[PDB]
C-alpha cells in the first residue's frame, strides 16, 4: 500500500465515504415519509458505492497499467464502475426533487452513461492522441447534461413549492461547478496530458468526490423539500 | 486503421450513425409533449450509442484475437456492448407505443439480454463446435422475442388508436425482418462456419444496423402516434 | 468437461434450471391477469439465467485461475454474473408481494449490488488476507437486507390481504436461511480457507442454486397472492 505515494489519499477518501454513509445510514432510521425515503435511499447508497471502489484503490485492486508515450502507465480504473453508478443517481436526486417527466430522466441517465462509457475508454487507449478523442466526445456529452440541468429543469423547479425550488437550485449550482472540474483533472493529469502528477492528481479527485456526494448529501438531507408537504 | 480492409465500412457506419443522432436531436428540440419526449429520448440514444461503438472500432480499440480452428481470428466484440443497451431500447420504443403491461417489458427486455449475452459468449469461446451451442440459445431467445411481438402486441395494438394501431403494425415488420437476418450472418460470417469474410460481413452489419436504428427511427418520429390525443 | 470432478454437479445444475424454466413457461401460458404476468415474468427469467451461467460453468467458459498461497485456484467467476442478476430479482418478487415503496426497492437491489460486487473483487484477489475483507463487508451488506426483510416487509404484510401474508411470511423465512448458508460456503471452500474441497463446495452451491430459485419459484407461482382479488 504505502510504496504508492497517492496511498494518503486513497485513505482519507474512503475513510470520508464510509463514515459519510454511516451517518446518512442512521440518519434516515427515523424517517416514514415515502417521499423522503426516496431520497434517503438514493442519497446513501452513493457514498457506500464510492467507498468500495475508494478500498479497491487503496488495496491496489482497481488499478492497471496502460502503455502509451513509451511508458506503462498507472491508471485507476476503479473510478469509472464508481462513478459509472454514482453519476445517475445523483442526477435522479435532483430530477425527483423538480417532479421530471420520465423521457428526460431517460435522456439525462443514457447521456451520463456515454459521458462515463467514452472516458474509460479513452482512459484505457494506448494510442496516445485517440485519448483526447475519447475526451472530447466525453465532454460533448457532459455539456448535454449541464444544459439541461440548467433549460429544463430550473424552469421547472419555479413552478414547485418554494423549498424545493430553492433547494433544486443550490444544489444545481454546487453540481455544475464541481462537475466541470472533471474533465479538467483528466485533462492535466496523467490520464492525459501529464502536467499534473499522479499523487497531486489523486488529492484533487477526493476533494471533487467527497464534495460532490457527502457536501450534496448533507445539502439535501437536511433540506425540507425530501418532504410531502403534510399536516 | 487503413491496415484493415473493413475499415471503410466501420467509417461509413460512424458517419451515418452520428448524422442520425444529430438529426434526431435537433428534431426534437421543439417538442413538449411529455410522451412525445419519451420516445425521441429512447430513440436518439439508439444511434448515439451505436456512433460510439462504431469509432472504437474504427480506432482498433472494439476488437480482439480469439484463437480457434488453429487460427487467432479477429473478432469485434464492441458489436455486442452496442447491441446489449440499444436492443432493449428498440424494444421499448415498440411496447411504449402499445402501451404493454410491465410483466410483458420485462420478459421482452430480459430475454433480450440473454439473446445478446449468449452471442457474446459465442463470439469469445475457443472450442469451436461449442460456438454454435451458444448461437442456438442466442437464437432461441431470439424467437421467443418474435413470438410476443406478433403473439402479445400485435393484438394488443388493435384495441388502441388507429395510427398507434399501424405505426406499430409498421415498425413490427421491419423489425422482424431485420433482425432476423444479424443471426444468419453470423452463422456464415468470421464468428461461425466463416464463409463471407469479414470485410463483407462488416457491410452487412453496417446496412442492418443503420436500417434497424436511423430507418427504424426515421419512421417512428414521423408518425403522429408519439404525440397523446389532443384539441 | 470429464477432466474435472466437479463436472457432475455442474451439469445436474445445468439440467434442473433448464427443466425448472421450461416448467415456468408453460404453466405461465395460460394467464392474463397483468399482476400474475410480473411474477411469472420475474420468476421464469431467475433459472432461464442460472442456466446459462450453469452451462458455461460446465463447458469451462465461466472458469478462471487466479494465484494467491502459491497456488493457482480455480475459481469460477460465471457464478456472480448469474447472481448479479438472479438475486435482485428474486428480491422484486417479494418487495411486489408486499406493495413496498419505491425508496425501499432500491435500497434493497443497491444493497444487494454491493454484496455481489464485493464478493466477486474478494473471489478475485490475489492478497489472500484482503480476500475476507472484502468477504466481511459483503457480509454486512447480506445482514442489511436481512433486517430489511424482517424489520420493514414482515410489518407491510400483516396489513396486506391474508394469502399474500402468508405467502410472503413462508418465501421470507426460505430466502433467511437459505441466502445466510452461501457466505459460509464461500468462507470454508476453494475461494476462501479452503477446507472443503471444489468439488463438494460446487455440489453445496448447487443444492442452495436450486432450491433458492426453482424450489422459491414452485411456492410462489402456486399461490393465489399473485392475482388480483376479482369477481
Ligand atoms: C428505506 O429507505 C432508507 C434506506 O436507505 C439507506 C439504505 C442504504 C442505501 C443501504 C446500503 C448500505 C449497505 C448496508 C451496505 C453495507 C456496507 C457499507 C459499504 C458499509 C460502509 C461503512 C463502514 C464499513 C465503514
Ligand atoms: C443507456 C446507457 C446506460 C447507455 C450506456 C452508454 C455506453 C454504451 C457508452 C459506451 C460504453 C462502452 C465503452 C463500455 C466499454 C467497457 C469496457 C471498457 C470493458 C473492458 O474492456 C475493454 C478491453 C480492455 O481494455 O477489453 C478487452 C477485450 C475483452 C475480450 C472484452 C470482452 C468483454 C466486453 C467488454 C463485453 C461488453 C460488456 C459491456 C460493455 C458491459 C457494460 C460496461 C459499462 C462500462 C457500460
Ligand atoms: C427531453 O427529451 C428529449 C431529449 O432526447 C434526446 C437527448 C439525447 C438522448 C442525449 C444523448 C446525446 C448526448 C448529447 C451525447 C453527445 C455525444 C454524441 C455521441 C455526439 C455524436 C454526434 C457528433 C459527435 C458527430
Ligand atoms: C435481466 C437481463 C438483463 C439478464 C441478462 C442476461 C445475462 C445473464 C445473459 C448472460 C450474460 C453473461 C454471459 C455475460 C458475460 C460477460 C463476459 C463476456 C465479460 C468478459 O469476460 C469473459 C472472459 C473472457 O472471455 O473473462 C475472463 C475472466 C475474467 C476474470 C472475468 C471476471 C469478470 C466477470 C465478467 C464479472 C461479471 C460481470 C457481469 C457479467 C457484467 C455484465 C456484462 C453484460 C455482458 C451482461
Ligand atoms: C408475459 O409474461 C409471461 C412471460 O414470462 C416468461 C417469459 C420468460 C422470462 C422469457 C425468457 C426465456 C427465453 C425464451 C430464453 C430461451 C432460452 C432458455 C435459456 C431456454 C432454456 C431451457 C432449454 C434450452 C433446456
Ligand atoms: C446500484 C447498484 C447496482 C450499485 C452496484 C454496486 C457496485 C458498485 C459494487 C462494486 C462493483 C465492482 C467491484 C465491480 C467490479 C467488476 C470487475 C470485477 C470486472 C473485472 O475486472 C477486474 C479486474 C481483473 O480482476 O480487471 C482488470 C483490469 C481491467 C482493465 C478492468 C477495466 C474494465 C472495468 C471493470 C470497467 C468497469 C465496468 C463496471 C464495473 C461494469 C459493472 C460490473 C458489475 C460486476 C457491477
Ligand atoms: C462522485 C463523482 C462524480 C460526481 C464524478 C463526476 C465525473 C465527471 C463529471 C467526469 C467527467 C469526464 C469528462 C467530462 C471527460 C473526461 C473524463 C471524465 C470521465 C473525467
Ligand atoms: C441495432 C442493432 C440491432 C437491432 C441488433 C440486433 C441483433 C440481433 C437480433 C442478434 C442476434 C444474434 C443471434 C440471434 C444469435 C447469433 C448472435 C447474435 C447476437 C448476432
Ligand atoms: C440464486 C442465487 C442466490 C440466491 C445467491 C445468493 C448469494 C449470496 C446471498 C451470496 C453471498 C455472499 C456473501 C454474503 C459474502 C461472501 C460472498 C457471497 C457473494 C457468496
Ligand atoms: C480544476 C482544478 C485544476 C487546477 C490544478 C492546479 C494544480 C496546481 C498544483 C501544482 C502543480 C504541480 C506541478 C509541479 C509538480
Ligand atoms: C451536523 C452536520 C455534520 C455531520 C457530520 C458529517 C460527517 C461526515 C463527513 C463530512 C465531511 C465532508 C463534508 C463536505 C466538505
Ligand atoms: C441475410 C443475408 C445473408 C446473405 C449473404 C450473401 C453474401 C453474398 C456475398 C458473396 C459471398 C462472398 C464469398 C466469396 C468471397
Ligand atoms: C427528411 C427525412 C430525411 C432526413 C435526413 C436523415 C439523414 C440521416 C441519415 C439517414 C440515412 C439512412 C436512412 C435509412 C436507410
Ligand atoms: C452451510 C453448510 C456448510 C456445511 C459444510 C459441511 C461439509 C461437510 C462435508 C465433509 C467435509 C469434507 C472434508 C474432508 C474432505
Ligand atoms: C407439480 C409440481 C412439480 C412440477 C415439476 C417441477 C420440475 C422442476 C424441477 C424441480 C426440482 C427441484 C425442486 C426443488 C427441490
Ligand atoms: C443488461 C442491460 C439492460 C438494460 C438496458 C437499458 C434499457 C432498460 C429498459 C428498461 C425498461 C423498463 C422495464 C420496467
Ligand atoms: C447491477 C445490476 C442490477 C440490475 C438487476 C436487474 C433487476 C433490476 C430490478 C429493478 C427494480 C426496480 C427499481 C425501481
Ligand atoms: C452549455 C450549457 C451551459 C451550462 C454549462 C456550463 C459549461 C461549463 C464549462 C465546463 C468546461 C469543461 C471543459
Ligand atoms: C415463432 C414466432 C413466429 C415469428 C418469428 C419468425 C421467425 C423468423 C425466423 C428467423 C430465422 C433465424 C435463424
Ligand atoms: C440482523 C438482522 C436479523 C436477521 C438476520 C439473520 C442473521 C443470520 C446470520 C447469517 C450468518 C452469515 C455469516
Ligand atoms: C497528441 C495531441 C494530438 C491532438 C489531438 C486533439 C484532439 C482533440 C479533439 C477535440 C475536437
Ligand atoms: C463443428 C460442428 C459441430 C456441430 C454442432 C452443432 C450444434 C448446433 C446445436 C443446435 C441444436
Ligand atoms: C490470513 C488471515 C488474516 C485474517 C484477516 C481477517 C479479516 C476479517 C475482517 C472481519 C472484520
Ligand atoms: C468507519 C471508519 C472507516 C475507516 C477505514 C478505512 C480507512 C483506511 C485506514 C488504513
Ligand atoms: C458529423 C460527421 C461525423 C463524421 C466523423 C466520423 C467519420 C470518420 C471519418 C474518418
Ligand atoms: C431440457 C434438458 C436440458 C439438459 C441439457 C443440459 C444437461 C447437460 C448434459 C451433458
Ligand atoms: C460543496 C461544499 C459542501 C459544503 C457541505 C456543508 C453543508 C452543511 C449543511
Ligand atoms: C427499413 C428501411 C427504412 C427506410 C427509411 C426511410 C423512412 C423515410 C420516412
Ligand atoms: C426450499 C425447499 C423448497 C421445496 C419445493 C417444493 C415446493 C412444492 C410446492
Ligand atoms: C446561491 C447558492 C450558491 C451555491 C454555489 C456554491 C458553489 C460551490
Ligand atoms: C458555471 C461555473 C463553471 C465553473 C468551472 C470551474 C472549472 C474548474
Ligand atoms: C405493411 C408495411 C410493410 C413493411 C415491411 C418492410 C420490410 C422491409
Ligand atoms: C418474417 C419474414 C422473415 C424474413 C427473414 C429474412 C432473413 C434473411
Ligand atoms: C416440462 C413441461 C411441463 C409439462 C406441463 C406441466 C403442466 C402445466
Ligand atoms: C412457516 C414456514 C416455514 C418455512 C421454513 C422452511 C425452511 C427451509
Ligand atoms: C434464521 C435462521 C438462520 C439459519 C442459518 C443457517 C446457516 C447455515
Amino acid at each position: 500500500i504505502t510504496g504508492r505515494p497517492e496511498w494518503i489519499w486513497l485513505a482519507l477518501g474512503t475513510a470520508l465515504m464510509g463514515l459519510g454513509t454511516l451517518y446518512f445510514l442512521v440518519k434516515g432510521m427515523g424517517v416514514s415519509d415515502p417521499d423522503a425515503k426516496k431520497f434517503y435511499a438514493i442519497t446513501t447508497l452513493v457514498p457506500a458505492i464510492a467507498f468500495t471502489m475508494y478500498l479497491s484503490m487503496l488495496l491496489g485492486y482497481g488499478l492497471t497499467m496502460v502503455p502509451f508515450g513509451g511508458e506503462q502507465n498507472p491508471i485507476y480504473w476503479a473510478r469509472y464502475a464508481d462513478w459509472l453508478f454514482t453519476t445517475p443517481l445523483l442526477l435522479l436526486d435532483l430530477a425527483l426533487l423538480v417532479d421530471a417527466d420520465q423521457g428526460t430522466i431517460l435522456a439525462l441517465v443514457g447521456a451520463d452513461g456515454i459521458m462515463i462509457g467514452t472516458g474509460l475508454v479513452g482512459a484505457l487507449t494506448k494510442v496516445y492522441s485517440y485519448r483526447f478523442v475519447w475526451w472530447a466526445i466525453s465532454t460533448a456529452a457532459m455539456l448535454y447534461i449541464l444544459y439541461v440541468l440548467f433549460f429544463g429543469f430550473t424552469s421547472k423547479a419555479e413552478s414547485m413549492r418554494p423549498e424545493v425550488a430553492s433547494t433544486f437550485k443550490v444544489l444545481r449550482n454546487v453540481t455544475v461547478v464541481l462537475w466541470s472540474a472533471y474533465p479538467v483533472v483528466w485533462l492535466i493529469g496523467s490520464e492525459g496530458a501529464g502536467i499534473v502528477p499522479l499523487n497531486i492528481e489523486t488529492l484533487l479527485f477526493m476533494v471533487l468526490d467527497v464534495s460532490a456526494k457527502v457536501g450534496f448529501g448533507l445539502i439535501l438531507l437536511r433540506s425540507r423539500a425530501i418532504f410531502g408537504e403534510a399536516e
